[PDB]
């Protein structure tokens, strides 16, 4: 005879060791979260991350934590681009008839 039960606890495993041992289990990334840290950390996280990457320069590749720093840095060190856009445009016609 062979047979093996499984019991997956879930997504708050980790999460939740926490919240009873320390207390809350705030996002690792930024820190900031509802007080619970357990509905609003899965649901957040879900934007977190598209915001970290973008507040994440590219040139420098330098954390800002503050969309309107970032605007003036990026501009301030990273002005102009090593790339122009080609200027490619073309194909016009003008369309008369009763
Ligand atoms: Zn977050
Ligand atoms: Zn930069």
């Amino acid at each position: 005879g062979s047979s093996g039960s499984s019991g997956p606890g879930g997504p708050e495993e980790q999460w939740q060791r926490a919240i009873h041992e320390r207390g809350e289990a705030v996002c690792p990334t930024c820190n900031v979260v509802t007080r619970k840290t357990l509905v609003g950390l899965k649901k957040h996280m879900e934007v977190c991350q598209k915001l970290q990457d973008a507040l994440k320069c590219q040139h420098c590749r330098k954390q800002f934590k503050s969309k309107a720093g970032l605007n003036y840095h990026t501009m301030a060190e990273h002005s102009a681009k090593p790339s122009d856009a080609e200027a490619s445009e073309g194909g016009e016609s003008g369309p008369s008839s009763g």
